């Protein structure tokens, strides 16, 4: 596991959290190298971590740096794989162990109540996930309810033990006003995974060698040898409505 040793992202992702309101979850927890400033907050906190001795530690340390029993932070030892999120707003936070990024961020973005998750994981996933060059097809099938923002890269340097690869700290911040209703989320996420897979070159190509009126393209400002990564959220919802 690759905890956060540097304060300077411990401060970045501090301040990107105190810009949100309402009660903070927090996955993987460890030693509370962000717990712990977390709860100068002031607001609500859950700290989830994977490993009961260490979350026990955990929530000596918490309470120790807490008001005190009459005012806090709960330390939970679980996995955040089985954690029932609540249905209610709340905001999301972690470091997240490289090797369980994907199954996460899954477990995420088909969960309730949270309004915007602040993630630290492999810099060439936190890239793909924010569209840096354009969108992969994961970002374009999850882009009717969440937006995806890069805040900054994290070197490797900034964990101890370093892991293989560097870090990026990723912002999601689920939409008010879905573009696509949620019930139509599986077609939706299948047409997007036509698109990617299927055969031609450009746009047009294929989407004619697919199971769309030819002025379609040009009348949604797509150009004709314009490649998928190259469509916008707004695009792929207008593309969805149309077939
Ligand atoms: N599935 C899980 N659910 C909740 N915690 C996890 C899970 N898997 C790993 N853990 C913990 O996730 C943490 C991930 C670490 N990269 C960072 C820990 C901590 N925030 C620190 O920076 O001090 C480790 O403490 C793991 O023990």
């Amino acid at each position: 596991q690759n905890f956060l040793s540097d304060r300077r992202v411990i401060a970045d992702i501090v301040e990107i959290v105190s810009r949100t309101n309402g009660p903070i979850i927090e996955i993987g927890a460890g030693d509370g190298a962000l717990t712990i400033p977390l709860q100068r907050l002031a607001r609500p906190l859950t700290a989830v971590e994977v490993d009961a001795r260490r979350a026990r530690r955990l929530a000596q340390r918490t309470a120790r740096s807490a008001p005190g029993p009459a005012s806090p932070t709960e330390v939970v030892a679980a996995d955040f794989l089985r954690y029932p999120l609540p249905r209610s707003p709340h905001v999301v936070v972690g470091n997240l162990p490289f090797h369980l990024t994907t199954a996460i961020l899954r477990r995420l973005l088909h969960g309730p109540g949270w309004t915007t998750a602040v993630l630290l994981m492999q810099w060439e996933v936190a890239r793909r996930r924010a569209a840096v060059g354009g969108a992969t097809m994961m970002t374009a099938q999850w882009w009717p309810w969440f937006e995806f923002g890069l805040a900054r890269k994290v070197s490797a340097a900034s964990f101890t033990p370093r892991p293989a690869v560097d870090a990026g700290l990723l912002t999601i911040t689920r939409r008010s006003r879905p573009l696509v209703d949620v019930a139509d989320r599986a077609r939706y996420q299948a047409l997007v995974h036509r698109v990617f897979t299927g055969r031609g070159h450009g746009m047009a190509q294929i989407l004619q060698r697919l199971p769309v009126p030819r002025t379609w393209l040009r009348a949604n400002g797509i150009a004709p040898n314009s490649l998928p990564r190259q469509l916008s959220a707004a695009q792929w919802a207008a593309l969805f409505e149309q077939t």
